[PDB]
């Protein structure tokens, strides 16, 4: 009767560093890197522990975290303790040696709001999930761990922690980044991938990262180290994402995005400039919650012979002045001020940033408040703009200000 | 050393009912009238206020006024008491029986103001947009001495015509009070202008209590500041004007003090659409000055369809989040939160509220939208002038203010 | 699988006038009226639908709701809608409109309601003191298929003749609805105890406007949910009752499921002076079902004085921050915020109300203190019965209600 | 007509040890430790702050700041940066601040964006009401390079500070760390200028100053022991008078500032609370301090027979103390408290969330926090046996801490 996210803390660990996403997480954590216009990557965890009804959080950060930490003191910050709510920051001679150490070093934390279960949430991940129903499949299975798992074609599964289960989805063996994943069984061409997602009571859990401590052998990871021990010697079961997902009627299938590269990432974020998005933004009865200030509207200037101030199949932010500047399929995030005569095309540009005078830009993703100088010319040049900037095979130039001041 | 703003409370009138304003004030109240994108009207007064360092505030409201007290319970609740600050929303009878009038509002009052003993009352109209630092004027209203200090415009005197007007002498102390003088008198030194009443008046707050229970117990009083308080002190006490100008709160991107009463659909249309200028007069992208009001986390503008029949565009325009472009077209219009514009739409010199619908093909031309209005697919106005005039309030101007109840009337 | 309650809305009827409460209640509702110490009566159902999980919430206010409407906006100003939170305070004006009833209280207020689209409503009386978990009461709703649950009391037969009685089958499906019962009907299999209503009901919200709308509309209705909404489902449709002790929220020390009306100055004394006990049978300890309220920032409780002839302590009794007792000796009191007790006066079996001050010498027995009363210098109170009573407002069991108007006509 | 503090952005140092402090400050750094009741003592510089208008904020820490950073997130939370206010917690995002003056310059690009005219180097170590708009004032008139807020003392109580000559109109000429034979002040000998580590300054100036402190690899990076000894010999420091800022109550004899350094210290400062004419005015309304509070029940006092009784006598209480059938006596107790049957508190400060065990006798005592006592536990009657169990001072107040209760058999 009584839902179990009463009784549930929601643990994000969020030191993961996006190490291929290369100058855009150079000073800032994968989780902190912003997404979709107004939010960032973290707040997406964060915002389904609280639709799903959780009312404890902590978020276990590494390096590189301290943007991440004043987001998350700037945004979250209106749980109160009296009211069985709370939100704990808990940063890292002194790093977390793992994700199970984030925990086992925090007992202390975790054990004074005695929660029931624990809902352990990998917090880099884009995607909307409904907490409840993996609670309550956990409890009613006697599991000791329940696992969230995205099913993908075989081919697909062989960058994932791959899971291998029965015809119950009771887990049998974990293989990382199998080279050929196992299958299904009644499913072939189909595995279970692992979301980094797991639900535990709490009090074997706090056993089960004890345990990790003591132990030479671990390098105190949930995926290495805590899960497959229990896939060896205890009961895991799989949770399946389409089971819990929640989706828009305006999503075509259940939306789960790692952005993990400089591709993934330009293309997840200028999807969302489509007629039919796959992520459906306006979808009020799941909210992403986030950090956001009073701006002024946006502002559109200047339409004559040689310059008109507009956008088009584009998003556009608050406080986002687009003065003769001509935007085509972008996305601009709060406060970007683009100049008369320049062009923007497949433009993903992050907060803040300025664009000069007759500047052309293509196929680009623009870092946070890059000020691009007058007359730049990129994705005309691949050879040029492969020297200038970071260029994906694919032809996108991530664009920071350490390599506009080299020009 | 300190400043007088610790000691101020600021109190604000905020029952205009902007009968000028017509069906866009049948259910609210001139001061939470929408403006700029964001904001509403009684937002400017009390951003003033707190960016001049008051801490407590009073606002006092009268007709029609849930929604702009909905708009204050929730834009402005971050005032704490054991810090000193405090925001009280103070309707007629506690929050027949309503206020006599503006100096009732304090009046009524008084229980709720003694408590914060404060040494100084800002008393402010909540329904004009201007910036202004209350501390210069209230800096002057000590060092001269006076009993009132009155914010006054200086303005040409053909426009002084529509205003209260204050009488000038060589010290700027005020020598008469004339409502809406035929001739206004002129400023000495400088004829050609007039001194214009804002409705900012300063008191010391023990001062002002008397005048109040004095206005009380007067029984040919119609219990107003304009009317009865004023008139009162400029004859038989001390009032000095305080110039606007001089307290004025311009961005360097202001070529001109600012201050707009939009009293009417014109003036009202003209104000918002002006914002849509390369160099509007009023800042709203300045933050030296900022403007709090209620906001809500929402998702981009989103512009859509690019083909040879529509294209989602917004032209010399300023659009706010939650806006869906789809297909339409804009045109020199200020749209706010939340509208829906859909395909093969136009719109042009059109100022649009919160959360209005363009229907597909509709096309509207010099307008103002209330709040919330569903347009039909097809509706056309802005071409037929008789059947723009029969079907929507019309002003000689030509703009058209559409509410959804002339929308309802709709079979001709 | 989904918890009902995120589908729900609560909805607070906060005007109850608490007539038998005298002078506690000549200036402020019954749900405002303080409880515990800290909190207001309201912050039950408040705290109880949010603990419920209950994120939408309405209050409906009528008579004397200023200070009420104050609490609501400084105490419960953390919802916000982008997060598919809301708070709606909807007094009764916007003077003129009054609500007819409590079913007129939710239908004027539909346009307020409709567009969050909720799909269930939980109705809640403000004026009772009690936990209980509402996501109980939704299920049973939807699970028993009937078009209104009603939360009940069990309570001995003859304390039933005091209240609205159910009469129930085996199901606990309502067969009779009876108001004030000579002979209250017993529950079968369970007779000496009926079901008395808490004028809690639940409603799917389509369901709820459809009465709503045929309630309005029938002119000799009283528009009460209790005289005529509920009494009309008990005849031609489908009521069942839901029992207050399976949902109920019971402390460890807790000896029985917590309800009070707090209906008279007697109920309200000894609801409030049972907090002293060693075991009350009110566990505000509690951090498993908090109640919320609005709450400042004080300085902690001071004893101060130790000499042969006065010493400032408290025993057996509650005592709140910013309480100053000098010299002054407390016995099975409890004191609100603020209280400022003087050297030589002496406190017993006291109810004190926030900022009440005790002056010097003064001694005063079996009483409830208004707010903000100051008792002057050396009143004795609680010794001459009669003299009391021409003072006073004293119950038959001897208790004194003092309030600042009393204290005011005095001099002996 | 513009006060300064608009233009004005108060940063604080909340890096100390409080190494005197012992077992106090062993997992928290000092401007943590609690402090009257209610707050701790980093809310008195921040609260000053507030109370003058500042409503910009930095605070940068070091050592075991958990809960300093913990309590800054969960009570300091109440700024928006579009009204201009912010607060920026600032711990060491290898690579510890230097010092107070390192804590600065590796924050630059915190500050800038701001913009700030004047920066506000506070302390955040002690407890004092100021309104540091007349040390704005003072700054921008004198024209000079750093302002540094002084207490006047008495020169034997000089020799423990650091000390600023001064001359006639103020000017600083010399800054002396403990000097034996402290300078006075012209014309008013007996008194030395102390300075309480407050420092006004232009924030250009203080840029290019933190600039260069930086490049020197010899300097050890601190305010005090650097940076501000430059400012008196090579350019313009000038004192400001604690006198003439600081915010004293109606009911306060004299201007109030405490280091709390000690553990004597600090118990006295909590104990004077209790006092009927407290030096410290916790209810002077016109300058509040603002912390961290939750809404928590009243206090409690229950059992009254002739073996027990709960109450309190000459005591301070906080909200969800429970006192059942204990006697205390010249106490202050902090949120949270439970006193059990038959116990005695006399002179003890009791931090937050503290059990006392039934039996129990204490006498002159500083509890930390959560500390569980056990039952039947004697402190205060027998010195010796009070010193070796736990930290107990020359002048005879215990700190006690849970590892030394749980080294207990003896
Ligand atoms: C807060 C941002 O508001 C906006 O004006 C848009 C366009 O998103
Ligand atoms: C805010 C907590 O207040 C109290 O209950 C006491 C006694 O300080």
């Amino acid at each position: 009767v009584q839902p179990l996210a009463r009784d549930a803390m929601a643990y994000v660990l969020a030191g993961g560093r996006g190490s291929r996403l290369k100058e855009l997480t150079d000073r800032r954590a994968k989780p902190a890197v912003y997404f979709g216009g107004k939010a960032r990557i973290i707040d997406f965890a964060l915002s389904n522990a609280l639709n799903s009804g959780i009312r404890r959080i902590g978020v276990a950060t590494q390096y590189k975290a301290h943007s991440l930490i004043r987001h998350l003191q700037r945004g979250w910050d209106f749980f109160r303790p009296e009211r069985n709510e709370s939100f704990d920051i808990l940063p890292a001679t002194q790093w977390y040696e793992g994700t199970a150490d984030a925990v086992y070093q925090n007992i202390d934390i975790i054990e004074p709001y005695a929660p029931e279960y624990m809902v352990i949430l990998a917090g880099d991940h884009i995607y909307k999930m409904d907490y409840e129903y993996m609670l309550q499949q956990h409890v009613d299975s006697g599991a000791d761990v329940t696992i969230g798992c995205l099913e993908v074609p075989r081919m697909e599964a062989t960058g994932f922690g791959v899971m291998h289960v029965n015809e119950k989805d009771e887990i049998i063996d974990f293989i990382e980044k199998p080279a050929d994943p196992p299958g299904i069984p009644g499913n072939e061409g189909f595995a279970l991938a692992s979301m980094g997602i797991y639900v535990f009571h709490t009090k074997f859990l706090m056993e089960a990262l004890r345990r990790d401590a003591a132990d030479p052998t671990s390098s105190r990871d949930f995926g290495k180290d805590i899960i497959p021990y229990i896939v060896e010697h205890g009961k895991a079961v799989a949770h399946r994402f389409a089971d819990s997902c929640v989706r828009s009627d305006f999503e075509h299938e259940p939306y789960w995005r790692d952005v993990g590269t400089i591709d993934a990432y330009w293309q997840a974020n200028i999807d969302l400039t489509d007629v039919v998005p796959d992520l459906d933004i306006y979808d009020k009865s799941w909210p992403i919650w986030t950090y956001a200030e009073i701006t002024p509207p946006a502002k559109f200037v200047h339409d004559d012979e040689d310059r008109r101030g507009s956008a088009v199949s584009s998003v556009v932010s608050g406080d986002c002045i687009i003065s003769g500047a001509a935007l085509n399929r972008s996305l601009l995030f709060t406060g970007v001020r683009a100049n008369s005569y320049s062009r923007l095309e497949n433009a993903v540009v992050l907060p803040s940033v300025k664009i000069g005078r007759h500047a052309q830009l293509s196929n680009v993703v623009i870092d946070h408040g890059v000020v691009i100088p007058e007359g730049l010319i990129v994705g005309e040049d691949p050879e040029l703009d492969a020297k200038r900037f970071r260029r994906t095979e694919s032809g996108i130039c991530l664009i920071t200000q350490s390599m506009i001041d080299k020009l």
